[PDB]
């Protein structure tokens, strides 16, 4: 196993990756804030503040009440400030024809500020053809969803496979997964984790959540994904970096 | 088997499948229209020109390049003059408590317009429990993606069993399915079938397409889903007249 700064420089990293990678471990951090809110100036607020504190920042544009392509050109501007991706978790699920369509254009104009989007594999590899004819020409990365973390999800067995065969066979555009646990044996790929809080349980709606050191320690993921247990919590600053801790360390035990 | 209009009536029908499928005997028509535009006006002149011929108008708003809620006004002026449904593919694909906030939220405000929405099984049933939390107040209807037309299509077998299960174990929301052919034995359900055009072929992005008379006569589906067959078309309104015709020949020839 190779650290995060030494996997930035694999022979077939992609450059999304190696800047996500190089960050990594420059700021010691391998925690995702999911930034669940529907205010534009809370989202920046957040993502100014935490900004230090994390790797990336993952958007659900569609729940923002007052989304404008403004509010990214702001939310951009602290990213590189800071040093972490915008991640929108589209989840693209459709025809190759038509995410081509929802990720370049719209209201949204996703592929302008997006430096990471992610895809359901369902569809076939159309769904990633499509994605990469708009986020080649932009230098843009792309996650797979291999597993899911709610309960009765379908993303397992042979569809798990389904998603790595299909990440390592469009490894130009795709640099990694959405999972619960290391899919990929290539240390080319990145696995992200969602479902993750300090304390066991879930939501009322199928959440089921696992610890920062029982996904990235036990499971071996790179990244935890964390909404509601910073979101939701008095101190958002205190919140990230108790995650980031956690996180970070699980990372370090397992490299020995 | 009975007739769409037998079928409006069943015990267990929804009332947004009972509307559409009395609407579907008036005009004798079992076409959806993809109405796969980027301009709000190309969208409201096919409504108004093909509504006559059209069950229902299927939209991607997220494409729309100049989405405004007074737009989907408009389109629903025109779903109640000429009388059709309007189904928003938006394929919700999350964790239950992220789409009901997708679904009722953001700039689109989706469940404020759209009769039936559709969604993807792969979360399990929490995406169909945190849609209705917000769409069984606003008396929508949700169709489940039990199949899809393009080229490796991960919806098969054991994964389209678990959609007709969980359509079948939410029907007071789920009124159907996106399939290729009949997939639930229940009259109750819709199925409605994309990857249709008269002539054979595909796109170069893993797109596959059948006749209307394989998958509404042989295959049982009740709907066509068309959308280049038509909107690539010169004569929108002939090529839709086309459509209907062959689709609604292949239900009467099934019926007997
Ligand atoms: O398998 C999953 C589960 N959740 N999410 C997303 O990650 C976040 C989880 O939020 P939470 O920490 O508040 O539960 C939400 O934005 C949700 O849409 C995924 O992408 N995949
Ligand atoms: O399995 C599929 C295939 N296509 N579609 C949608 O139906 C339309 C098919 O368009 P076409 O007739 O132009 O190929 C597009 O909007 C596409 O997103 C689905 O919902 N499911
Ligand atoms: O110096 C660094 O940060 C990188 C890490 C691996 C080797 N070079
Ligand atoms: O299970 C619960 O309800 C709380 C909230 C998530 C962590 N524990
Ligand atoms: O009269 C009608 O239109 C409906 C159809 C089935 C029986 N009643
Ligand atoms: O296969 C093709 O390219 C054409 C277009 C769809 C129907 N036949």
């Amino acid at each position: 196993e190779l650290s995060f700064g030494a996997r930035a420089e694999l022979p077939r990293i992609h450059p999304v990756a190696s800047k996500l990678l190089r960050l990594m471990q420059k700021k010691e951090t391998n925690l995702c804030l999911s930034a669940d809110v529907s205010l534009a100036r809370e989202l920046l607020q957040l993502a100014d503040a935490l900004g230090p504190s994390i790797c990336m920042l993952k958007t659900h544009v569609d729940i923002l009440n007052d989304f404008t392509l403004d509010v990214m050109k702001e939310l951009i501007t602290l990213a590189k400030c800071h040093e972490f991706l915008i991640f929108e978790d589209r989840k693209f699920a459709d025809i190759g024809n038509t995410v081509k369509k929802q990720y370049e254009g719209g209201i949204f104009k996703i592929a302008s500020w997006a430096d990471l989007v992610n895809a359901h594999v369902v569809p076939g590899s159309g769904v990633v053809k499509g994605l990469q004819e708009v986020g080649l020409p932009l230098h843009r990365g792309c996650l797979l969803i291999a597993e899911m973390s709610s309960t009765g999800s379908l993303a397992t067995g042979d569809y798990t496979r389904a998603a790595v065969r299909m990440a390592e066979e469009h490894s130009e555009f795709v640099v990694g997964f959405i999972s619960g646990s290391r899919v990929s044996m290539k240390p080319e790929f990145l696995h992200l984790t969602p479902g993750v809080q300090l304390e066991a349980g879930g939501d009322n709606l199928g959440q089921q959540y696992n610890s920062p050191q029982e996904v990235i320690g036990k499971r071996g993921s790179d990244i935890i994904i964390v909404g509601r247990g910073i979101i939701s919590a008095a101190d958002r600053l205190e919140a990230a970096e108790m995650y980031r801790k956690a996180a970070w360390e699980a990372y370090l035990s397992r490299l020995g």
